[PDB]
């Protein structure tokens, strides 16, 4: 019935730190969050799931996404200098300390597939490790290495689930995914 507002929506459903770091990620690129409200909420949930990837095992990775660019490639360049690692050209949202290489978050309602395609033939690199999260619960992975066990994938997953849910029950779900890209 109601059709509510995307910004008011993901006030409501994102933690305020998030949309915070959305919201200087937005004027960092000089975009109006008030406009491209179907944006600001993709942002939101891009980087929640990076922060959920790196709680399921706390301090195993170091967060890349959210920072500032220029503090960005300064944590990505000392991670090199650290630990011997190749850099990459484009910012990654991880670093896996476990398995020593940086991790590029994907979150998608496009096939899957497809959509891992691109961000694989877009990063080029051989040691990047990419990780796509559909709304539908599908996933694809570099080399069929989903990184965490079923049910640390499964909380981000239900996540997902949970805010595809409320944006439909608010009417904001269809202008959403057809925003994507
Ligand atoms: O320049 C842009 C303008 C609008 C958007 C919107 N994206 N929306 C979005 C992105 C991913 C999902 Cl899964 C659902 C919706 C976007 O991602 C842009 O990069
Ligand atoms: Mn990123
Ligand atoms: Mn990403």
């Amino acid at each position: 019935g109601p059709l509510g507002s995307m910004e008011d929506f993901v006030r409501q459903c994102f933690n305020p730190m998030i949309v915070e770091l959305a919201e200087k990620t937005m004027k960092e690129y000089g975009e109006d969050l008030k406009i491209e409200t179907n944006k600001f909420a993709a942002i939101c949930t891009h980087l929640e799931v990076c922060f959920m990837y790196s709680d399921a095992s706390k301090h195993r990775f170091e967060i890349i996404e959210g920072r500032d660019r220029t503090m960005a490639w300064t944590v990505v360049n000392s991670i090199c200098n650290t630990t011997g690692a190749e850099k990459p050209k484009f910012l990654p949202d991880l670093y896996d300390y476990k398995e020593n290489r940086f991790i590029e978050i994907g979150v998608t309602r496009r096939e899957v597939h497809i959509y891992y395609l691109e961000k694989a033939n877009k990063i080029k690199s051989e040691k990047t490790h990419i990780h796509i999260f559909s709304f539908t619960g599908e996933e694809m992975a570099t080399k069929a290495d989903y990184t965490l066990d079923e049910e640390s994938r499964a909380r981000i997953k239900t996540r997902l689930f949970t805010i595809r849910q409320e944006m439909a029950s608010r009417g904001l779900w269809d202008s959403f995914r057809q925003s994507e890209r």
